[PDB]
């Protein structure tokens, strides 16, 4: 099986705008996710081709990762914050629905989840 198309990064009918939040959630939480040491999995979409993954998007349906997420915010697709907060947990329950507790991938994107939700606990009132 192919891959399927990424998820749509950039849409010219959408309106754009820009928020302290937008750049929050790229400045601080999406940089500071993006060098950790176990981020390099989700920093792309899942190549289940390259990685032999037959089934991955026979179980995954909504596919989301951080590399389509950073589009996203470099392209102003985003309106909302919440729809980004949203972007990254679908990435970590994709995760968590393909693999097992305690699979070492799954303890990555724990560590990663927990590092994201302390990044936005300390997300700036909209201004
Ligand atoms: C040792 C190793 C070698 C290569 C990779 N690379 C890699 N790249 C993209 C995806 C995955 C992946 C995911 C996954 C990742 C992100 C996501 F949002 C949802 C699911 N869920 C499972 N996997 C692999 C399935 C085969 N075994 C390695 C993990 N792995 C990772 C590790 C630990």
């Amino acid at each position: 099986s192919m891959n399927p198309p990424p998820p749509e990064t950039s849409n010219p009918n959408k309106p754009k705008r820009q928020t302290n939040q937008l750049q929050y959630l790229l400045r601080v939480v999406l940089k500071t996710l993006w060098k950790h040491q176990f981020a390099w999995p989700f920093q792309q979409p899942v190549d289940a081709v390259k990685l032999n993954l037959p089934d991955y998007y026979k179980i995954i349906k909504t596919p989301m990762d951080m590399g389509t997420i950073k589009k996203r915010l470099e392209n102003n697709y985003y309106w909302n914050a919440q729809e980004c907060i949203q972007d990254f947990n679908t990435m970590f329950t994709n995760c968590y629905i393909y693999n097992k507790p305690g699979d070492d991938i799954v303890l990555m994107a724990e560590a990663l989840e927990k590092l994201f939700l302390q990044k936005i606990n300390e997300l700036p009132t909209e201004e």
